[PDB]
Order: structure tokens, then sequence, then C-alpha cells
């Protein structure tokens, strides 16, 4: 359980959608991320994976500003509370918004995965992408591949929770979704997967005990496009300035 306070774009500080907090105010500020109504920090289940639920979280609605961002450029995620609790793997996805993402039906967004890791070790209960966000400040760092074609589009950044994966409608999503603008030279535009198209509630990397070894891991939804790393190095960074969410 957890959200994230905010994300951090080449030291660049921006304010993420707070669930413990906003929903709290009268008038809660514009944001780069997706208003969603997780206000117990918690998460989606198997049994919604063919709901709109699936796609930026519990009744999400669109975040009314952006991040302007340039090709290449890394973007660090920020979980709280410290320490984020439970093992699963971490995976990232961009989604074209084909016009502003302010407007955009999520219904219609086209995500594909930018990177994504799992099991790195072990068994019972191993090492997994979460015991690396554990060990830098409960953080994880993505790339903008450096050749995507400019353009708004949805990130969507999610932790899956496996320690009650074994059983049935067991796996916990924590999908947290931001609005970015994209400036750059190259012409990537990778094919992508329906958020309700990503899992099925059997898929091998969901319903699954990690609490045996040996043990592999098959990551869900599709695969890493080609040529990114599933993976850049961790590790995290402060940030040196602060901006705004840009409105339309
Ligand atoms: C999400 O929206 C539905 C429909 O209005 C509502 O009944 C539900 O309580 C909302 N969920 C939360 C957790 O607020
Ligand atoms: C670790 O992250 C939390 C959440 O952002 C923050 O309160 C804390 O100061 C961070 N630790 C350091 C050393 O900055
Ligand atoms: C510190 O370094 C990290 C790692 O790439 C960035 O994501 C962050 O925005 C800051 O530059
Ligand atoms: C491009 O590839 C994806 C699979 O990653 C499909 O979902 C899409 O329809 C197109 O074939
Ligand atoms: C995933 O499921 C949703 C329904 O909630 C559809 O809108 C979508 O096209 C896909 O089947
Ligand atoms: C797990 O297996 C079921 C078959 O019963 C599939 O429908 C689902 O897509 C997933 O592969
Ligand atoms: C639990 O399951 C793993 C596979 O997930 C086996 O390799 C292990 O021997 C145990 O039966
Ligand atoms: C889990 O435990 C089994 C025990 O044989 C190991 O072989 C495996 O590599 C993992 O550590
Ligand atoms: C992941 O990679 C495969 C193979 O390169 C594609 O078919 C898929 O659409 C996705 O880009
Ligand atoms: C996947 O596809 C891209 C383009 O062909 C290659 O760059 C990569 O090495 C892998 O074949
Ligand atoms: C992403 O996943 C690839 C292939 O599974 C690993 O080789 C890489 O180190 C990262 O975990
Ligand atoms: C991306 O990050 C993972 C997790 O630290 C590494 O295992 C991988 O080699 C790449 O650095
Ligand atoms: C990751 O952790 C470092 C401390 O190692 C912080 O400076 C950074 O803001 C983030 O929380
Ligand atoms: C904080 O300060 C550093 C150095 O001036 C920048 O690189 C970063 O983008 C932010 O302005
Ligand atoms: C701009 O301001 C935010 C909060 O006001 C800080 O988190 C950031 O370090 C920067 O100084
Ligand atoms: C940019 O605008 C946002 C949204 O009002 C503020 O929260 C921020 O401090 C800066 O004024
Ligand atoms: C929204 O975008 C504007 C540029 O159009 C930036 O100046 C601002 O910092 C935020 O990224
Ligand atoms: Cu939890």
């Amino acid at each position: 359980h957890g959200h994230i306070n905010d994300i951090v774009i080449n030291g660049v500080w921006y304010q993420a959608y707070d669930p413990t907090t906003f929903p709290y105010e009268s008038n809660p500020p514009i944001v780069v991320g997706w208003t969603a109504a997780d206000l117990d920090n918690g998460f989606v289940s198997p049994d919604a994976y063919q709901n709109p639920d699936i796609i930026c979280h519990k009744n999400a609605t669109n975040a009314k500003g952006h991040a302007s961002v340039k090709a290449g450029d890394t973007i660090l995620f920020q979980w709280v509370p410290v320490p984020w609790p439970h093992p699963g793997p971490i995976v990232d996805y961009l989604a074209n918004c084909n016009g502003d993402c302010e407007t955009v039906d999520k219904t219609t967004l086209e995500f594909f995965k930018i990177d994504g890791v799992g099991l790195l070790s072990g068994g019972d209960p191993g090492t997994w992408a979460s015991d690396v966000l554990i060990s830098n400040n409960n953080t994880w760092v993505v790339k903008i591949p450096d050749n995507l074609a400019p353009g708004n589009y949805v990130l969507r950044h999610e932790i899956i929770a496996l320690h009650s994966a074994g059983q049935a409608n067991g796996a916990q999503n924590y999908p947290q979704c931001f609005n970015i603008a994209v400036s750059g030279s190259g012409s990537l535009q990778p094919s992508g997967v329906l958020g309700t198209d990503l899992y099925h509630a059997t898929d091998p990397g969901v319903l699954i005990n990690i609490y045996t070894s040996p043990l592999n891991y098959i990551i869900p939804g599709p695969t890493v496009v080609s040529g990114l790393p599933t993976s850049v190095a961790q590790g995290s960074s402060a940030a040196t300035a602060t901006a705004s969410a840009t409105v339309p």
C-alpha cells in the first residue's frame, strides 16, 4: 500500500496526485498525476482487470495539466510511505494521447511497455524489483526513449504486489498515471495494448506462489519495446528545482 508523492524529471520536481490529501480539500491543485480514488493507498485486483479502474486506478479522471519533457530524459517516481511493504515486479508504459492528455478518453489509450523488472533472484520470496525500489529510498527510475516521436502521452507506472497472489484474485496492482508532453527528433511510435487488455487473472505472473524455490517469473503484459533496456541503472537523486503542471 502506497501512492506516488512526486516525480522528478531531470532534476525538476512535480507534485503528484495525493489521494490521501487532495480529496479532503475544497480546491485541490492541478497536478501531473491523474485524480484517483485510492484514498486507502490501495490496489486494483484481478477481478477489475477488464474494468476501467485498471487503466489509471479507481475511478481515475484526467490530470488537468502536464509535465513537458525531452525524449531521453529520465523520470524518478517517489512512493510513500517509506518503505514500500510488498514483493513484486515494476513496469512502465506510455500511451499516445492523439491530442491533449487533459481530455483523452482513458479507455482509448494504447499502452506500450518501456520497462519491466521482475524476479531478480532466488525464491521464497526471492529478490524483486520492489526490493530495489525499497533500497533506493522508495524510488524507481525510467528513461523516456531517445527516439520517441514528439507527442502527448500518458505515463502509466505500476507496482504489482504478489505476497497474496497464490490465490485467485490475490494479486494487487498499483497503477499511477501522469501526463507528459514529449519533444524530440525521433519517430518511434510503438504498437500498444488497451489498458483493459493488458492482464488476465490466470496469467502465470498474476496467479503465482512466490513462496517456493526454485522460482521463475514471467512479467505480465506485452513485451518491452525492442531496443530499449528492460531497466536503466537505478538510484535516487534529489531535485534541484520545482515546476507546476502546465495547463493548456
Ligand atoms: C468510484 O465510483 C463509484 C461510482 O460512483 C462509487 O460508487 C465508488 O464509491 C467510487 N469509489 C470510491 C472508492 O470512492
Ligand atoms: C526518502 O523519501 C521520503 C519521501 O520522499 C522523504 O521524506 C525523505 O526525506 C527521503 N530521504 C532522504 C534522505 O531524502
Ligand atoms: C537525479 O537523477 C535521477 C536518475 O536519472 C533523475 O531521474 C532525477 O530526475 C534527477 O536528475
Ligand atoms: C502491435 O503490437 C501489439 C502487441 O504488443 C498489439 O496489441 C497491437 O494490436 C499491434 O499488433
Ligand atoms: C478492455 O475492457 C474494456 C471494458 O471495460 C473495453 O473498453 C476495452 O476495449 C477492452 O476490451
Ligand atoms: C489464463 O488462462 C485463461 C484460460 O482459462 C485465459 O483465458 C486467460 O487469458 C489467461 O491466459
Ligand atoms: C514450488 O514451486 C516452484 C515453481 O514455482 C518449484 O520449483 C518448487 O520446487 C516448489 O514446488
Ligand atoms: C530457492 O531455494 C532453492 C532450494 O534448493 C534454491 O535451489 C533456489 O536457487 C532458491 O534459492
Ligand atoms: C514487444 O516486442 C515484440 C517483439 O519485438 C513486439 O511484437 C511487441 O509488439 C512489443 O513491441
Ligand atoms: C528489436 O527490434 C529493433 C529494430 O529491429 C532492433 O533494434 C533490436 O535489436 C531488436 O531486433
Ligand atoms: C529487464 O529484464 C531483462 C530480461 O528479463 C533483464 O535482462 C534486465 O536485466 C532487466 O531486469
Ligand atoms: C535495470 O534495473 C534492474 C534493477 O536494479 C537491474 O537489475 C538491471 O540490470 C538494470 O540495471
Ligand atoms: C531518493 O533518495 C535520495 C536519498 O538517497 C533522496 O535525495 C531523493 O529525493 C529520493 O528520495
Ligand atoms: C536544478 O538545478 C540543476 C542545475 O542548475 C538543473 O540541472 C536541474 O534541471 C534543475 O534546474
Ligand atoms: C521546489 O520545491 C519543492 C517543494 O516546494 C521541493 O520539493 C523541491 O526540492 C524544490 O526545492
Ligand atoms: C505552479 O503552480 C502550481 C499549481 O497552482 C502551484 O502549486 C506551484 O506551487 C506553482 O505555483
Ligand atoms: C509544463 O510545460 C511548460 C512548457 O510548455 C513548462 O515550462 C512547465 O515547466 C511544465 O513542464
Ligand atoms: Cu499493501
